[PDB]
């Protein structure tokens, strides 16, 4: 079974499209007195309606989590932040002690920061402590992209690096459009454009329905959980702990890597240029700032 | 496409669940500016992730819906933890109405389906508003009380939910009932595995259900509501002539008329093709018509105004 | 991983069905030299072009089964006693490789078929499910919902007896909408999709010049799908009885409950005589199908 | 609704899948008297196991194709195979143009470059509405051989292709990745090398394992071409076209990239191609050029 840890937004929409794919049983598990159980109620009607024979439910008991495969964290607080650090200190402890073999991939921001947390308390190998960033921001890019050219996203191949958040960048001289290089269809205007877009597009929901993204995280999940369960030897950019890749160490960084039935097996190095490998740099060093903002003991 | 009419807690599950299925391009609209934008900007995200070619779209101008082959309601107020049952009829009503006018001016072809509550009351202010025909003013009532009834059969016997074939008539609250003589489990009657004090005991789980998770999460049920809507969507689109129970206006059926119920009818491309009327007994005729009356007395004890 | 043994055309259709939902890595084991290789070939192109990465192999070594949690057989031939034989060869394979597994036969007869392979694997009657009533309900469903003109989503069809010419259907449990199947129809009327349904089979072998393949696949997708869930569900399979209703040591197709560790527990319908002496003339022909057999094969 | 032309191997295998997807209608229309009827018999029921909906129905009867907006052609047999498939090609063409005046038509009949010419030539329909199915398979299948050298998921990787369906079908390595790193970096000239050949002879490989060629590859591609007209995605798939002008040819078909759309082909793309590139495009043009002219004119116009 996978755990959610959350029982909020963004966890309840993980719920949803769970249910919907019916990959395994889930179960909800949250502080807040008898919230859980009430959305497992919900959310086990929906699974009924829809004929998804997968067993739903929710608890206040952390040790229920005792078993799982993988446990998708989600239970930071939104937008309207570093609090979220506590909390996974806090779910740190919890995890070490009922799922010691789960694979954990974290949904709360900053991400970066936070998977920096939850590997030094969680004592797990880098291989399993996973932080969602890269399947979100290359998406995205993606939806800008077509949505200017015109084309369908599933066709657009959009490459990103950094980190999730305002030093997040994307490399077009990789990126193409149904075969096309990017920079060869946009100009550097149009490409810079897709780039704040991109790069802005969580602030600008917040902006416009008064909360952070939920539905994003959610289904970047859906797409973790069925590559882990397939063992399926994928390609994706995530947050992960840096052990000499790209250069750096003692520090977490969104980058390409193959996922499987394990966790990540290893760490794709893309071929850079000295101004990607500034860009890079920027990023390292703006969650080198986050997590030096960080109490020592939460480090 | 497919229209939202909500931007909140159940539309919002409802735009999620249809954008995993890909049956068609869906647009929100919501009064609140910036609102239906924001959601569908993450949910078009979403679908990217996932490779889900549809269009998702926001928007705050109700004449943005013309052209749509479905409209589904779901814009109204949901009951509050301590709330007053006629405290929210009065208010949705009100909601309905002012939808019916847009509904009416932007979309006269389209199939409306409510979800909002007293979805039976609803049904009827809408229905009387639109000017529409019954066929095409849906109330989402009856898909849910019977996958409940199937859920708490389920937990008890100890099989899939998926084997359980539940039969419920009347209206959307405390008079709707089962009818226990026509259900039955993997083609095993009902009344063979289940004594009749537990039968009464899923019936309360059933009707109560909706109240026990508002008071467990703080508010009312919004997931069932919205997995409620996709069946209803998959059934048009597939002109399938399933047979679900829906909240209609009546016209004879079951010997009523001027009324709305909770009855089993033929869902089709166009919306409504026929009722069908179940054979009854003395004692759940008794129950039908106190169903009946309980709806009745939901529409009087709104204004001439929103009723007519 | 499942396992199907076989290569046909229902374990092809299968694999097909199988690929595109993506439950779990499949393996197609035949006896034929690289025909399985082949076809495991083709159908990674298809599955690269929708993207399922499920792993798809092929073989011609039996041993490959090992860690199967379960085995599809598909292989025989659509008589009795070469099928019969069949069984009775690759009983000995999976007897051999797959001790844990649940095996589900397809091989028609199926009811003589899940006889002989029980038999010869000495496996317990909870893991050697035979394919037969799932596909029998969804005719039935089929023919009334085109007579009526309803989704047959909306039907619930019952059937009893075994997977041949005494299937019968029990229309005093059946129904469509809630509403009973009698009140809906008439005797002659219910005696026409009765008889649709018991030759649907043979009919679509005089229409095109081979037996059934999709429908068997399409019900093995949903076994699977019930196994992998342990779900609870309940369907109709040719299983072996010890006792329930009232025989023992014989193969019928009656109610069962399916989970992920096979058949948890018969379901004993509430019948009456007359149905009753419908279900005895079922078992009694199965019977008949299995004293054909020559000893060694039984 | 969507009709199938054929109730063969690669028909049917297009039958089930699409079935799967429950998509829209089926029908199966084949000259064998009983063939089309019962094979959608048999698939029917199994619906009815799915719990899919659609309606599926058999027929000998092309008048019944009325009303598809998809037409897909499965009918071909698989120089003693051009003219038998021309010739079927323009029996089916007369009869798609009279009862689906309103179709796209999509060719998984072989060759489709040539028999694509025909089809475009005896309809009389717009070139937006007359695709060859033939990139989507190969993409795919250079994928596969890639995924199975470096031991990474297919979905991982971007393999670009052009030409032809056949021995001139040719990939673009310095255009294809993996995993957002470029294929000419984790492999040789060497190792790419050897994935083409994987490729282009997997085809002659699943016959000679199996007996006879491809069905699920062009049936599963079938489900994709489908889905991204249904959707009015503007996807780019790799699909043989008849040429006016792109790419510096005209009046004849060759495999290249397009959108593809609600009413068929939007727009061709047109691929930034070395001069090397170029050479082996038109290598492949010329193949299809020999292949068309070795056609009575009867059959070609």
């Amino acid at each position: 079974m996978i755990t959610i840890l959350g029982a909020g937004k963004v966890g309840m929409a993980t719920a949803v499209m769970l249910m919907m794919r019916g990959y395994d049983d889930l179960l909800l598990i949250a502080r807040t007195p008898g919230k859980p159980q009430g959305e497992a109620l919900d959310l086990a009607h929906a699974a009924a309606e829809l004929g998804v024979d997968i067993r739903i439910s929710g608890s206040n008991s952390y040790e229920d989590m005792r078993g799982s495969d993988i446990v998708l964290v989600t239970a930071g607080i939104g937008r309207k932040l570093e609090a979220n650090a506590n909390t996974m200190a806090d779910l740190a402890e919890k995890i070490k002690a009922y799922a010691k073999d789960a694979i954990v991939v974290i949904t709360t921001n900053p991400v970066d920061a936070m998977t920096y947390v939850m590997y030094k308390k969680t004592g797990f190998p880098r291989e399993r402590v996973i932080g969602f960033s890269g399947i979100l921001d290359s998406a995205r890019m993606a939806y800008y992209i077509s949505q200017k050219l015109g084309v369908s996203f599933k066709s657009v191949n959009a490459i990103v690096l950094g980190m999730h958040g305002q030093k997040m960048f994307p490399v077009p001289r990789l990126s193409s459009v149904g075969g096309v290089p990017l920079e060869h269809l946009m100009s550097k205007e149009e490409i810079e454009e897709v780039v704040s877009e991109t790069v802005n597009a969580g602030a600008k929901i917040t902006e416009l329905r008064g909360y952070s993204s939920n539905y994003g995280p959610a289904a970047g999940l859906v797409l973790t959980v069925e590559a882990i369960k397939r063992d399926s030897k994928r390609i994706y950019p995530y947050s992960l702990y840096l052990q000499g890749e790209y250069g750096y160490n003692d520090i977490v960084a969104e980058v390409p890597a193959v996922i499987g039935k394990s966790g990540i097996e290893r760490i794709i190095e893309l071929p850079l240029t000295e101004d990607e490998k500034r860009k890079f740099d920027e990023a390292v060093q703006a969650v080198k700032k986050l997590v030096e903002t960080l109490p020592p003991q939460l480090r």
